[PDB]
């Protein structure tokens, strides 16, 4: 106990990382550089598998930082006990689709991305790099009884 | 205690299902069949009532296949331990509106639902079928200490 | 232990109130008075902090009735422990930008605000009050373990 097992499935993946000693959430980090188009959807890879014990439920969540100055919501996951897969985080870019054009992709503090190249993009597009923080991993334990099923409750 | 009472509030109502042994969450199905249009809201009825214990909650939430797969999305439900009411879950259509028609409604894993009679609907509709897992309830201890005010921190 | 140490940041401030004995979560009000108008996002300020202790994590979140009858969303905030610095609630509103206008400004039931001054507003925009109910802070333990890297599971 007080040990979670964290198994790397690529080189581009990176160790989970808890910003301070107080902290609740172990900052998730990006394999792979990706671009979002207004109202686009993926799901972004980690590259990092866990195995949260029996009794527990990881949270795969989004970064207030990230949340409160793009458009890009992550919705928040529920990685169960045993899952030693690859942790995908649920993404959509939710700004909407007004039909326009810049020059500009929007990094994930809505900063815009100066390039020698000139490329066009549809505006509210961002663009998520190799190892970025953008999601963060918090544990809580779970209650998992038995269900009896009740014509009336006892209460 | 290990003991949940479940009571079902309807014939079209099922019994909440776990689907592993080591899972967290207890698999929840829809009591109606609804039809969701582009930017629609609803409050989809489950017909099913549970009791949460004392220092517990109840997190009504998505799964990451529907939200993934589609823009259904279920706004995280936070069940208070007393509430023997009808659980609703808190969805919205989040497709956009871009005023194109189609022949084909949208099933939860985002494929286009086939039917002998011909139906004009808007495009990024859905359909959810009486009795589908569109959501999940993961109980979590709670903790509910009594708030005192204060000018500074003891830290 | 069982206490909760609040600390007002200004006299606009409330203190946070459970609605029943049995209720999981506080709830916790805006310290001013803000109109979001379609798409437009904001971090609201609560003008209250809190000592979470360790071992703990508060998630600010959203009440059930704001977000099954409005397009304001709140996405889940993670509340660290030992963050002393002002809550700030992190809301959009999602309703979509259609290009209409109307007189009617809408309160956080959906309600349509009557006004003597007329004034013309983008159609979905909304304004919260100052005080008003509109997010609540459910606190649950946390396991924040050592990560030890592994090339395979134990298991
Ligand atoms: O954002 C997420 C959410 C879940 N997951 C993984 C972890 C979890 O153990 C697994 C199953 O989660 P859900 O039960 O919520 N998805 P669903 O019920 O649709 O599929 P399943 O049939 O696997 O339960 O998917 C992610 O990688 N990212
Ligand atoms: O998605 C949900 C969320 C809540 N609920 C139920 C369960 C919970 O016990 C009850 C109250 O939840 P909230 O406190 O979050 N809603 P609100 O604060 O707006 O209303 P109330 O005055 O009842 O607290 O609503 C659902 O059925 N589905
Ligand atoms: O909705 C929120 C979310 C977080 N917060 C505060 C509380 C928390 O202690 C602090 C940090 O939360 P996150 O770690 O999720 N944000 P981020 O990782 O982007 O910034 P940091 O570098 O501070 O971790 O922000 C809010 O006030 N409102
Ligand atoms: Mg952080
Ligand atoms: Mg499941
Ligand atoms: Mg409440």
């Amino acid at each position: 106990t007080n040990t979670l097992q964290v198994k790397l499935l690529s080189k581009n993946a990176r160790m989970p990382e808890r910003n301070h000693k107080t902290d609740a959430g172990y900052d998730i980090f990006s394999a792979e550089t990706v671009v979002l188009e207004p109202q686009e959807k993926a799901v972004i890879k980690t590259d990092v598998a866990v195995s949260i014990p029996e009794g527990y439920v990881g949270l795969l969540t989004s970064r207030s930082g990230v949340s409160s100055k793009t458009h890009l919501v992550i919705e928040t996951g529920k990685i169960d006990a045993g899952y030693h897969g690859n942790l995908g985080i649920n993404i959509k870019n939710e700004h909407e689709d007004d039909k326009m054009q810049t020059i500009f992709l929007r990094n994930i503090d809505n900063e815009k991305i100066f390039e020698k190249e000139r490329h066009l993009y549809k505006l509210g597009s961002y663009r998520i790099e190799k190892g970025e923080r953008i999601a963060q991993l918090v544990i809580v334990p779970i209650w998992t009884p038995e269900l009896k099923q009740v014509e009336e409750f006892e209460s």
